């Protein structure tokens, strides 16, 4: 009897007779043997009601669960909500709303556990919130979405939604013609003197712009950079892209940053706990890396596999860390040519794309736009022409290499990586272009860059 059950969990009558009424309820009422929850779409409530319920989910919720539970004595009796109000959702400070129902949405930066994954640790912006998990799996450097009920500031899960690594944006009619004016501009142009408008400044600006037009899960998609010039200029730009312009990101000074507070930290105490460290928080966007001078090899591996794999490994647990590296190098006094001043081994400094030698509108809509194009255009590809543009490149540059050595004069090899740097960047401007079509304008926009970077590092 609904009534009676309304009156022991200190319910009016009425909120449970119009629950069990509600399509949602009655056809998974029906279910409940085939394991599923019973679930209440709070849509198919009126307003003020739904919004009652969410408020006082902690009442209904075991009420709820006590229905089920005489239908189906047999079975774990589990609840579900669909269609909180809109004021419930993605709620950025939980502590108010002790006993309601919410969702929360963030990167997920810790997790712990014993024989079962138990609570987890979630950044939702401005704070860090405890969920306690209920089964409900997930992982250090995901983002996700948490559907539960707050009791005494902690979410206790009700169903976890794995989201992409950066947020969705969905421009409205007035807003995508905005980008697609953009798009029809320079938007090179543009986001290389957001970034970097000091003068002398063009090349390391399209560097850095390409480099966020990179940011995507597949591999060998991502862009790593190093800028190599002062201290205090080189520190800013860093901060300037990770505050102002990256989708999602993670500065650290290299100095400052334990090794497992760059990759990640298992620690055992009557359980296990795994805690992201910053290449796994930045999975996804950009991995600022300040003052890379003398980082220890240690360090160097961990940064080689996020760049190389895109993950970071802690005691064989492979946690995604697919993450745009964004370094930071001084160098310093030597008449050699530059790339010769920086201290750090040939090996790890292959594995950037580019090194800057520095010295030689809205951000709003820059930043929407940028997180637009990457959820767009994840995956343009080489036109023939354009890949044809590509190999023209490549094997006239081999060859100028070549007859350069014969000469005696100093330079950098044109190897595979090259190859592979070129590709990358001629796909990052497509993107910038709304593109899925990689062009041979897109190629050559690449190309010049790469035999910049190439040439400067010898001059």
């Amino acid at each position: 009897r609904i009534g009676e059950v309304a009156s022991r969990f200190g319910l009016p009558t009425r909120v449970l007779i119009e629950i069990v009424r509600t399509e949602s309820f009655q056809r998974s009422l029906a279910r409940v043997t085939s394991g599923k929850p019973v679930v209440l779409d709070l849509r198919e409530l009126d307003s003020d009601l739904a919004s009652w319920i969410a408020t006082h989910a902690r009442l209904v919720e075991p009420a709820l669960r006590e229905l089920v539970r005489t239908v189906a004595p047999d079975v774990e009796p589990r609840v579900r909500f669909r269609g909180l109000p809109h004021r419930f959702r993605r709620v950025e400070r939980i502590r108010p709303m002790d006993g309601a129902l919410i969702s929360i949405e963030g990167v997920v930066r810790e997790v712990r556990g014993a024989e079962r994954l138990e609570h987890a640790i979630v950044d939702t912006g401005s704070e860090l919130v405890a969920v306690r998990l209920h089964g409900h799996r997930l992982g250090p450097g995901l983002r996700v979405e948490i559907l539960g009920i707050v009791r005494s500031a902690t979410l206790d899960a009700l169903e976890v939604h794995k989201k992409d690594p950066i947020p969705e944006v969905h421009p409205d009619p007035a807003e995508l013609e905005e980008f697609r004016e953009l798009a029809d501009k320079d938007p090179l142009t543009t986001f290389a003197r957001a970034i970097a408008p000091l003068p002398g400044a063009e090349e390391v600006g399209k560097m850095l712009a390409l480099q966020l037009f990179s940011c995507v899960g597949k591999n060998s998609e991502r862009l790593h950079v190093l800028l190599a010039g002062y201290p205090v200029v080189c520190s800013e730009i860093l901060h300037h892209v990770l505050d102002h312009l990256a989708p999602r990101g993670v500065y650290v000074d290299l100095r400052r940053t334990e090794l497992t507070d760059l990759t990640a930290v298992l620690k055992e105490d009557r359980g296990w706990a795994l805690r992201a460290g910053a290449a796994v928080l930045a999975d996804g966007g950009i991995l600022a890396v300040d003052h890379l001078e003398g980082a220890p090899e240690p360090h160097r591996w961990a940064l080689m596999e996020a760049m190389d794999k895109g993950t970071v490994t802690v005691d064989g647990i492979a946690l995604n860390a697919r993450c745009a590296v964004l370094a930071a190098i001084n160098p310093g006094e030597p008449s050699d040519p530059p790339i010769a001043r920086i201290d750090l081994d040939q090996d790890f400094l292959s594995h950037f794309d580019l090194i800057a030698f520095l010295g030689v509108p809205s951000y709003t809509l820059l930043r929407r736009y940028l997180l637009y194009a990457i959820r767009e255009h994840p995956a343009p590809e080489l036109t023939e022409e354009a890949r044809k543009r590509l190999e023209h490149w490549y094997e006239t540059r081999r060859e100028e290499v070549e007859e350069r050595l014969g000469m005696g004069l100093p330079t950098l090899p044109v190897t595979r990586r090259q190859l592979e740097s070129v590709e990358r960047l001629a796909k990052a401007h497509a993107r910038m272009r709304l593109s899925d079509d990689v062009e041979p304008e897109d190629v050559d926009i690449a190309a010049e860059l790469v035999d910049w970077y190439l040439e400067t590092a010898m001059q």
